[PDB]
């Protein structure tokens, strides 16, 4: 009962042809639903069912030892997907965020290449992230459903994500099959930079 | 180059309807090919180019530290898929083993049906990308799983498990997504129809010879 599946900000076909509608529906109603269901099961009987998911995943070292794995995977899955839907919409940043991107990466085009590289070289399942770390932007990747908010010890990297892309094969296989780089190029067309900017201002 | 893409023992549509022809083709000519190509790149400037792949993956500590990850992933990828193609077949068998292998399964797991349950459970609980395996470990059968392209031959320190694999199923989403989408359990149930138990039994007999 802790978490519910969030509604999408747009119809399943709103991100076409960049992301197919069938993928959106399955990704949402099956994959994301499963993380919600399994996180809920894991949270029953604990003192952690009342925390927002993004706070729970920052407290994985405090949960019961036998629940840590399940919560890392499933609360991570829920946090990651919840953000993912919101940072897309039906294309460049501006204002303070663009300035930060320019400073950290040289240019928006250079940032894109770095972000794409991190996504491409992530072997197996996982995510690539733009994070705010000590007030500065960086590009990182994580395995499976790990999130940089989980911290160094668990996720391998840290910082507050403001943008992420799902590079699990489920995110792209129906439309792109093996062609992850084509998926990643097409992703830039659906990023909601207004939402990413809101998250940057917040993280700063 | 050190490695080449092996030919399949059957046509791309030979495992229909259990595994779709399109998947077989892409899995073979794109995914497996990429593992071959990238392994070949990492081996180009080394003394490891002449080893059979199954020996190379057993020697990953020996390799230069800067090549270790690349070889783990890509040599592992090549070893895994090379075995995968050989342990499936068309018009097999319900499909099940017999003889010494079946006796060993009954001994280790209680029955073939119990083994299937245990193997499906290991494959289902492998979170993210990886493989489930039937291994011979100290002369006895066990069911284990690995992450990504890790293989039990790599040893416990690298792969988290050990033993000689005699059967494995690919549970990377690319192995099943076109035909089954999220339904990994449906894929796993169909997989039993294409296992070549004659080949698995050959590998068992060899593994038990010490
Ligand atoms: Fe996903
Ligand atoms: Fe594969």
């Amino acid at each position: 009962a802790a978490y519910t599946l969030p509604q999408l900000p747009y119809a399943y076909d709103a991100l076409e042809p960049h992301i197919d509608a069938r993928t959106m529906e399955i990704h949402h109603t099956k994959h994301h639903q499963t993380y919600v269901d399994n996180a809920n099961k894991a949270l029953e009987g604990t003192e952690f069912a009342d925390l927002p998911v993004e706070q729970l995943i920052q407290q994985l070292d405090r949960v019961p030892a036998d629940k840590k794995g399940a919560l890392r995977n499933n609360a991570g899955g829920h946090a990651n997907h919840s953000m993912f839907w919101q940072i897309m919409g039906q294309n460049q940043p501006s204002g303070e965020l663009l300035d930060a991107i320019n400073s950290a990466f040289g240019s928006f085009d250079a940032f894109k290449q770095k972000f794409e590289d991190a996504a491409k070289t992530r072997f197996g399942s996982g995510w690539a992230w733009l994070v705010v770390k000590d007030g500065k932007l960086d590009v990182v990747s994580t395995a499976n459903q790990d999130n940089p908010l989980m911290g160094e010890a668990i996720a391998g990297v840290s910082g507050t994500p403001i943008l992420g892309v799902d590079v699990w094969e489920h995110a792209y296989y129906l439309n792109y099959q093996n062609r992850r780089p084509d998926y990643l190029a097409a992703f830039w067309n659906v990023v909601n930079w207004d939402e990413v900017s809101k998250r940057y201002a917040a993280a700063k």
